[PDB]
């Protein structure tokens, strides 16, 4: 497990040069050619806007034809294995119809379940926090905005509200997890 | 050099997986009673939780209007590289000919804040939603790094902060 950190401190899943910069086309961060111009560009407190190629690069919203971009710096960190009973299960709920939380992958109170659960909604915002996702759940469409925490039924236009909360572990869990 | 993640994957400069924080200028401090916070936390239905009468806002991650954060306990150890691979971030304000002086550099009027670069990075590492007062020629100043704004505290005259890195050429790499 070997992370570096981008632009704003984000531990992301060494390089010849110090930055590499990249864009996210769903689902992969792809690196962007001319990443020296681009660093070079960036460098330069004025410079909001460049063309790279194809690509309108905008810095203050670090944005690319609408994608989100990262900085990776170079410097890299090996994670220290430990028992998992220290990772952080992150679990993500929507509020329903009776005003309560359901899990995602979840049976909603009209018997409706996306197809989507915690842990391929965790993986998508450890990626790409800036992400919009399209999902479905029973015979309707949904996209979910991070940014927001709101899923949206694209037909009806309904928001409801997204809650990301982990699982719990006690001090007794903790002891109980070492066998 | 060893970090772990908060709650949102930001790397941060323990007996339980989480460890809960809230910063008073200049330090983060341990909250007591960190299990039941997080037991509140793993609740989704609860946004507010009074300890001590101290009001923790787990929507906002305030507590007393102070910013909180969760560290996960799971370390990361820096790979040891050359220095020329570690980027050096730049903080600039627009001055009055609206170009950009670094801070702790000379305006157009022959004025300079103590603090620089490395001061900021530093503190916006440590609290990206820290707002802080400093002091350049005659004047005091609010700087809030989430408007990326410096404020006159007695004109209110705002004027805009940018944060970018010093170049290094690949060239600079080699050499
Ligand atoms: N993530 C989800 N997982 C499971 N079920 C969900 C989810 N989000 C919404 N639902 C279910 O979808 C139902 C409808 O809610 P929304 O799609 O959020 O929005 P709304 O516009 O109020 O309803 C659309 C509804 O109109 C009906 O004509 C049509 O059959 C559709 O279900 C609710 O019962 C809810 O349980
Ligand atoms: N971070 C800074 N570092 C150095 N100089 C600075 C900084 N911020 C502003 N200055 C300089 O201070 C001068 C005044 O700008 P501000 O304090 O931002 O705003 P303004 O409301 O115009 O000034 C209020 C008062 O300040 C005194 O200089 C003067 O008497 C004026 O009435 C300008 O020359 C500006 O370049």
């Amino acid at each position: 497990k070997e992370i570096c950190l981008d632009h704003l401190y984000r531990g992301c899943q060494h390089f010849h040069l110090p930055y590499r910069w990249q864009l996210f086309i769903l689902p992969t961060w792809m690196d962007f050619q001319d990443m020296e111009y681009i660093e070079r560009a960036y460098c330069d407190p004025q410079i909001e806007i460049i063309v790279i190629e194809k690509h309108r690069i905008n810095f203050k919203k670090m944005t690319c034809d609408s994608y989100p971009i990262r900085r990776l710096s170079t410097p890299s960190f090996v994670e220290k294995t430990l028992n998992s009973v220290f990772t952080t299960k992150w679990l993500w709920y929507w509020r329903n119809e009776l005003n309560e939380y359901t899990q995602y992958g979840h049976e909603s109170p009209s018997h409706t379940s996306s197809e989507i659960n915690s842990a391929y909604l965790e993986s998508f915002f450890h990626s790409c926090p800036r992400g919009v996702l399209q999902f479905h759940a029973g015979s309707q469409n949904y996209e979910l905005s991070f940014q927001g925490m709101i899923q949206t039924n694209i037909a009806s236009k309904t928001q409801r509200h997204v809650v990301r909360r982990p699982v719990f572990v006690s001090s007794k869990d903790v002891e109980q997890k070492r066998r």
